[PDB]
Parts: structure tokens; C-alpha cells; sequence
């Protein structure tokens, strides 16, 4: 009866709190977390916080106000604290690490995992120490800090070196291993491997990731200038699944590529302005894609010609001529094209490769 009506009450909780986060009622909630601390007393600390984790989660996910979400987290942690349950309070205090991150809060993202770390070194079981590396390679890497975002996280695979982890942790290790050799536009062929491990292990597992993962091999495989490589990745049985949006970006950037095209890049990136300019990693490498388009486009323009007019150029590629003259001239310049200008007559000479 005893053993029994307990139980009976870890429901209770869980399911009012989960129709409050329903109905979207944040206030009564925050009542909710306040008014269980007694009875949480009547289980063990290991239940305990099961509980309090569980119900924290709920207030997260509800849109309700990043700085009263952020209060909720510091006065759970400080009672958490005020009650010596320090596995709880290190854990609700990784949470809110990650609340810092979702919110762009990075300053604070860092203070708090600083002092995390040095608890969760001095101890066993490194799975929560494997959450707050990896948390801090990302935020590292938020603020643009690439080598301490790449010394981060070499600690995290390190650690999880003597664990065997979950699917989902393993998983995003691979996808910032992808990310980071990726970031410095240094090393798409290896960032590639990693996105392809991160998507083998997210697959049936966590979809969205697995998906992201996908997107990303495609990335780098189009960086690499590898886009014929992109239609056998996504014709292979395990991909179609997949079909999307995000993947119907990477096929329209790939086939712009193929194509030598910007006006079709150009096209690409407004259509799908959500799936590719507002995702953080693929946004990152617009910018220098945006060159390889225009290179491209200019020598799928300038290739029947020995020698061509810059204004025949300009009109072909649609673009104000004292711009073009800048590019092909840079591209000259840097051994990127074989040729040579003559700025006076407006003509550019074209060498036999
Ligand atoms: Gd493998
Ligand atoms: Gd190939
Ligand atoms: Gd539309
Ligand atoms: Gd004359």
C-alpha cells in the first residue's frame, strides 16, 4: 500500500506537470517544481532526481521566456545545493549549460562549464564529463574559437574512449569531429567520414540528427566538387528514406554546380532560404561556395573562346562589367585561370592548357 501509493504519486507529477506543459501553463508549473520538493524526500535521491530532471525538461520545452526559463534553472540548482544532492545538482547544472547555448547566452556557457569540469574530472563515470566537453567544443565554436573548440572536444573523444556510449552521444561526437574539420574549409574529405559515421549511427535511432548528418555528407561532398557523387549517396536504399526538403536544397545545389550555373545557385539559395542560408554550418560556407559558382559559371562561359570580349562575358553572366573585370583578373592573378587581360581594348586572351 505504501510501496505502492508512492508510485502511484511519481505518476501524478509527471502527468499534471506533462498537461501543463500542454496547455502551456509555465507559471503553474514553476507552482509544481516548488510544491513537489517535500515529497521527494519520501524516495530515494537516485528517483529523486529522475523526477526533478524530468519535470525541468518539461518547463524547456514550453517557450517561456529564456530569462524566467533560466531563473527556474538557477533556483533548482541552488536548492539542489541548499539539499547536498549533488549528482542532481551537477546534472540539472549541465542542463542548464545547454539552456546558455540554446539561447546564445555563450559568455555564461563557458563560466558555468568551467566550473562543471573541474567537479566532474575528479570522478567516475565520465558520462555526464563526455555532455560538457562536447558542450564546450560547441560553444567554442559559437564564439569562433576553433582551436579551443578543437581542444575540447579531443578531450571528449578521449574520454569516451575508455566508455562505450549510447547512439545519440557517439552520434553528435561525429557530427562535431564533421563540423570541425569542416569550420576551417580545411578538411571536407575526412569531415566528410565523420558525417558518414554520424549518419550510420543516428539511422532508426534519432532521425532528425540522422537527417542533419545526410545534409552534411552532402555538403562537403559538394565542396569537395564531388556533386556527381551526390545522386548515388541519395539513390542508395538507406537514403531515400529521407526525402526532404533539406535534401531536395543539397540536389538543387549540387545539380547548379553540375550545371556551372549561379543564376541556378542564386535561384537555390532563395527557394530554399530555410534549409540552407539559415542553417548554421551550411551558411558558413555559402559565402566561399558563392565563388566556386562564380568561377565556374565564368569559365563554363569563357570555355569555347581563345579569346573573348569582357562585356560578352558580363552580359552572359549578367553581371555590371567593372565587377567582372575584378574577377577574372584575380582569377589571373592567383593561377586559378590561364590567360591574360587587355584593360584597354576590353578583351581577355585565353592560353592552351
Ligand atoms: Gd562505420
Ligand atoms: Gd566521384
Ligand atoms: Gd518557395
Ligand atoms: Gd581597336
Amino acid at each position: 500500500n505504501d510501496e505502492e501509493r508512492i508510485r502511484i504519486k511519481e505518476q501524478g507529477i509527471l502527468q499534471q506537470g506533462e498537461l501543463y506543459k500542454q496547455e502551456g501553463k509555465a507559471k503553474e508549473l514553476a507552482d509544481l517544481i516548488k510544491v513537489t520538493r517535500p515529497f521527494l524526500s519520501s524516495i530515494s535521491k537516485a528517483k529523486a532526481a529522475k523526477l526533478v530532471r524530468s519535470l525541468v525538461d518539461m518547463f524547456l520545452d514550453m517557450d517561456a521566456g529564456t530569462g524566467i526559463e533560466v531563473q527556474l534553472c538557477k533556483d533548482c540548482i541552488e536548492w539542489a545545493k541548499q539539499e547536498k544532492r549533488t549528482f542532481l545538482r551537477q546534472s540539472l547544472e549541465a542542463r542548464l549549460i545547454a539552456l546558455y547555448f540554446d539561447t546564445a547566452l555563450y559568455t555564461e556557457a563557458l563560466a558555468l562549464g568551467a566550473q562543471l569540469l573541474r567537479e566532474l574530472k575528479k570522478l567516475d563515470d565520465k558520462n555526464l564529463l563526455v555532455e560538457v566537453q562536447l558542450l564546450e567544443s560547441k560553444t567554442y565554436h559559437a564564439l569562433s574559437n576553433l582551436p579551443k573548440a578543437r581542444a575540447a572536444l579531443t578531450s571528449a573523444r578521449t574520454t569516451a574512449n575508455a566508455i562505450y556510449c549510447p547512439p545519440k552521444v557517439q552520434g553528435a561526437l561525429d557530427l562535431q569531429s564533421g563540423i570541425l574539420h569542416a569550420a576551417d574549409e580545411r578538411d571536407f574529405k575526412t569531415a566528410f567520414s565523420y558525417f558518414y559515421e554520424a549518419f550510420e549511427g543516428f539511422d532508426s535511432v534519432d532521425s532528425v540528427k540522422a537527417l542533419t548528418s545526410l545534409k552534411y555528407m552532402l555538403l562537403c561532398k559538394i565542396m569537395l566538387g564531388q556533386s556527381d557523387d551526390v545522386n548515388q549517396l541519395v539513390s542508395g536504399k538507406l537514403a531515400i528514406t529521407y526525402s526532404g526538403r533539406d535534401i531536395d536544397a543539397m540536389k538543387s545545389v549540387a545539380e547548379a554546380s553540375h550545371k556551372r550555373s549561379l543564376a541556378d545557385f542564386q535561384a537555390a539559395l532563395k527557394e530554399y532560404k530555410k534549409e540552407l542560408a539559415e542553417d548554421v554550418i551550411v551558411q558558413a560556407h555559402l559565402g566561399t561556395l558563392y565563388d566556386t559558382m562564380l568561377e565556374q559559371n565564368l569559365c563554363r562561359i569563357i570555355e569555347p573562346y581563345s579569346r573573348v570580349q569582357v562585356a560578352h562575358v558580363a552580359e552572359s553572366i549578367q553581371l555590371p562589367m567593372p565587377q567582372v573585370e575584378k574577377k577574372l583578373s584575380q582569377m589571373i592573378l592567383d593561377k586559378k585561370f590561364s590567360g591574360i587581360l587587355d584593360q584597354g581594348e576590353g578583351v581577355l586572351i585565353v592560353f592552351e592548357e
